[PDB]
């Protein structure tokens, strides 16, 4: 059955909803990005309308095989009415076509549902400056002070460098970059320009990639392995037998590998910087872990919450635990008691 805090009272909408079967009242089901745990249970048999930016449903059309039918897709930042209701979809800073989903009930309730997202003071004028949000439905993944990390800007800095010192130093070092969805690409891209090379992969994640409308990708991305020396893998080969295993298959080409394993949050946050970054190695192979994440730092949550002040706060991740249900309401009575709303 289908839980509370993916149902939008006053309407007959459910958001990231797909894995319970047919949702009793639902006349659209709402897709906020295209991320497994969010579409788990869409497939080529789904028979109901379904709402999403374009590059979701590029990749619902092409790597799940719905149907072109049940396939809604609508503009960001426009006014839009479906089933008689006003809504809005706002860029998420997550992963590409993620969206915010803002909802103007009939009776003049406003609704944010963030789905996922990395907040940003850019997102304070955007269509939300322009009134009052009376319910919040909010991405909580890191609503922990712990939970700190560098801005996405000094993690690329940091691995352009990485890589461009170690090719310099020894051209026949292959850099290799794990991957196991969408979202993160910035990685590879800035690495493979500032080596003057395109990023191999399989035939499956070059297809995934040519339904993201990335400005002139096909001068990006390639199949041909062979040409490129950035490579992408599975993130589960990342470790020190895959990428022995990996460096076989290229043929006496190459003599070193550095690999990059994009992470969100781990506790060496909480001691060391970005600049003090060491990578584990074994032989002529090195493995940097990278903390970009695509949610929000507590402190970047705060700061949104608190300039949106909305009467009521929904929570749609760690909701699983009495611990964490309590602990998060704690943050949002500290956050509203310190802003005066
Ligand atoms: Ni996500």
């Amino acid at each position: 059955t289908c839980p509370f805090y993916k149902k939008i009272p006053g309407t007959g909408f459910t958001v990231d909803a797909f894995q319970y079967g047919v949702v009793e009242g639902c006349t659209a089901y709402f897709l906020t990005h295209f991320h497994s745990d969010h579409y788990a249970g869409l497939s080529k048999h789904f028979t109901f309308p379904v709402y999403c930016s374009e590059i979701t449903g590029n990749l619902l059309k092409n790597k799940l095989h719905v149907q072109e039918q049940y396939i809604h897709p609508l503009p960001l930042d426009t006014e839009c009415i479906v089933n008689g209701v006003k809504v809005v979809l706002l860029d998420a800073n997550h992963c590409p076509g993620a969206v915010m989903i803002l909802f103007y009930l009939p009776n003049g309730t406003v609704i944010l549902h963030t789905g996922d997202f990395r907040a940003d003071p850019s997102m304070e004028r955007s269509l939300l400056a322009d009134q009052k949000v009376h319910m919040l439905y909010l991405d909580t993944t890191y609503c922990s002070p712990e939970y700190t990390f560098p801005s996405q800007q000094e993690v690329i800095r940091f691995a352009i460098n990485t890589a461009f010192e170690a090719v310099t130093l020894n051209p026949h070092a292959l850099v290799v970059c794990g991957t196991y969805s969408i979202g993160k690409e910035k990685v590879f891209l800035a690495i493979a320009d500032v080596l003057g090379s395109k990023v191999g992969m399989s035939q499956e994640k070059y297809k995934t990639l040519q339904c993201l409308n990335i400005p002139e990708i096909n001068s990006l991305i390639t199949t041909d392995m062979c040409s490129s020396l950035v490579h992408l893998l599975p993130m589960m080969q990342i470790n020190f037998k895959g990428l022995q295993s990996h460096l076989k298959k290229c043929g006496g080409k190459y003599n070193q590998i550095l690999a990059f394993r994009p992470t969100g949050w781990t506790h060496s946050n909480k001691f060391t910087r970005i600049a003090d970054v060491i990578p584990q190695t074994k032989g002529n192979i090195s493995i940097y872990g990278i903390p970009y994440s695509e949610h929000s730092s507590y402190l970047e949550m705060k700061r949104f919450v608190q300039w949106l002040k909305p009467q009521k706060i929904i929570p749609t991740v760690n909701v699983g635990t009495w611990k964490s249900r309590s602990t998060m309401e704690k943050y949002f009575r500290e956050w509203k008691l310190e802003a005066g709303y």
